[PDB]
């Protein structure tokens, strides 16, 4: 009966959390195994208990522990029975990592009540959920806590919503969630949030919200300085940043499936890793003259993008900065940009025809691994040194022109 001891009744082992003469509190779970369900129990509710008796003494189940309630195929390939729907009581204080891993059921319900306060890692990462309700005791949701939840379609919180915190790709990998709104309480929000989500048209923010904001289905930091994530269904053709962002976070247009022109602002800064990754209808992109940063696979796999232009004082290159870009047909590189990083073009460039290089730097450099193109692009350069410093860089023997003084 001790603190970590295995208490074991109908076929559901629960683990000692805390015992204080007769009261204590268990995890329903070992932590380790799943719990396994009866063939009559298969695709029909389930309700996890809330209270175990052990003598004289009384346990409340507080916690779901890790796999307690995850889904695992076995090696056999035998049917591994699982409920439809699973209710939580509201004992429930904390769902552990990977407490619903892989789960079946197709809704969550909490009973009237939920003291839930968190809800950790990878708590419903795969999961089949299609709906749920989270309730306004939660405060924190952990990191890929929803991820790869491909058939989530609803996902709101309660009235009066504590939530404060959504951890890095706690909604990544959706495929069937169109809309969310962030309640008025929250105020921290993790990396790639919403990253190679493929479904959302807008994402909502509660009116008094102090540290978000959304425009148009936009979510942005309040002070607009950040460009969070364009939904990737939103439909406009056309768009334009405004005047007070200066960073376009990672994964902020990610999956873009509409937009086909994209006007950024002067006053942006940096535009984040895998930006514009997947954005597979972007035509045309303007870049500023304020840009300084550019990072890693911010334009990969922009099918339709036609042209772009890197303005004249770029300082910071990430690795793969522009790889797979099957209609581009021209790159400029500008005034001031005078050390092509390794790994700067690379992959599908079918279109590419010419690369103007404006820089007239007598210390220019390239490095071997910067360009891997086809031969046939031109490029287009303002001196005899610059084209001598291609010809000993390149892997292939393209035609460099010297362009009239």
């Amino acid at each position: 009966t001790k603190v970590g001891s295995i208490i074991q009744q109908n076929n559901i082992k629960y683990k000692v959390l805390t015992v204080e003469g007769n009261i204590g509190t268990v995890q329903v779970g070992n932590g380790v195994t799943p719990v396994e369900f009866e063939a009559g129990q298969d695709g029909k509710p389930f309700t996890i208990p809330t209270k175990i008796t052990v003598g004289d003494k009384v346990f409340t189940v507080t916690e779901v522990a890790s796999q307690a309630f995850s889904y695992y195929p076995d090696e056999t390939g035998r049917i591994v029975y699982y409920p439809s729907s699973i209710t939580i009581p509201s004992s429930i204080k904390k769902i552990q990592k990977k407490g619903f891993h892989g789960s079946k059921a197709k809704t969550i319900i909490f009973d009237k009540g939920s003291q839930l306060e968190k809800i950790e890692d990878r708590a419903f990462d795969f999961s089949e959920l299609e709906e749920i309700e989270l309730p306004a005791s939660l405060e924190y949701i952990g990191t890929s806590a929803f991820s790869f939840s491909q058939k989530l379609k609803k996902l709101t919180f309660s009235s009066s919503s504590k939530l404060e915190l959504i951890s890095h790709e706690a909604f990544a990998n959706l495929s069937n969630l169109e809309k969310l709104t962030l309640p008025k309480s929250v105020k921290t929000l993790g990396s790639n949030l919403f990253r190679l989500t493929t479904s959302l048209k807008h994402v909502d923010v509660e009116e008094g919200n102090e540290s978000f904001a959304s425009v148009d289905g936009v979510l942005f930091s309040k002070d607009k300085t950040q460009l969070i994530y364009y939904p990737s269904q939103k439909n406009d053709e056309s768009y334009k940043t405004p005047k007070e962002t200066k960073e376009l976070a990672s994964y902020s247009f990610n999956k873009n499936s509409y937009l086909k022109k994209l006007e950024l602002n002067e006053g942006l800064e940096k535009i984040g890793t895998f930006a514009f990754a997947d954005a597979i209808k972007l035509e045309e992109i303007s870049l500023p003259n304020s840009l300084e940063t550019i990072e890693r696979l911010a334009f990969y796999g922009n099918l339709e993008l036609k042209e772009l232009i890197l303005p004249d004082n770029v300082k910071n290159f990430g690795k793969h900065v522009m790889n797979g870009l099957p209609k581009l047909k021209s790159l400029t590189i500008g005034n001031n940009i005078n050390s092509l990083p390794s790994f700067f073009l690379s992959g599908v460039l079918d279109s590419l025809k010419e690369i103007h290089i404006k820089n007239k730097s007598t210390e220019f450099s390239v490095k071997k691994d910067t360009f891997a193109i086809p031969e046939t692009v031109k490029f287009y350069v303002t001196s005899e040194h610059i084209k001598d410093v291609l010809k000993s860089n390149l892997s292939t023997s393209n035609d460099i022109i010297v362009e009239k003084v």
